[PDB]
């Protein structure tokens, strides 16, 4: 596999762990819990110009999405980014 | 506007090359006088693990390999929506 693709997926998966911990540590400093899938929600929620295929992908995938469908793809996506 | 032009070519070629997967895939079945799911098809592909050519495919791949039964029925399906949009 091309070192310029894992770069790139490795940068995005970076992204997206340091999205997580950001989250759960600003819950955290306000006595809470924050599901990972939540904050990767609410981050897809965002629609942030998409920098490559990974994000570009994923903003595609949301957008013809339901209500269940994108609970279950951050759940999946928790699971790409804590692995795998 | 935002989004880089190459960056959506990329996308635009890779939607293209998995309708060109679902297209194929149905015209094997209809030779044989069955009806071929898109998803089915877009899942024996994934299946094949071929190399990534580029960053969809990558977190494609990367997505199917944490994902249990179920939800590699759900992503396959997704994926055919997002092939058949706009």
């Amino acid at each position: 596999i091309k070192e310029d693709i894992l770069k790139d997926f490795e940068e995005f998966k970076g992204y997206l762990k340091k999205q997580v911990n950001r989250g759960k540590k600003l819950g955290l400093d306000d006595g809470k819990l924050v599901k990972s899938a939540a904050i990767l929600g609410d981050y897809l929620a965002k629609h942030e110009e998409p920098q490559n295929g990974e994000e570009m992908l994923l903003q595609e995938l949301w957008s013809v999405a339901d209500e269940d469908e994108k609970e279950h793809l951050a759940q999946l996506l928790v699971k790409l980014v804590d692995k795998q």
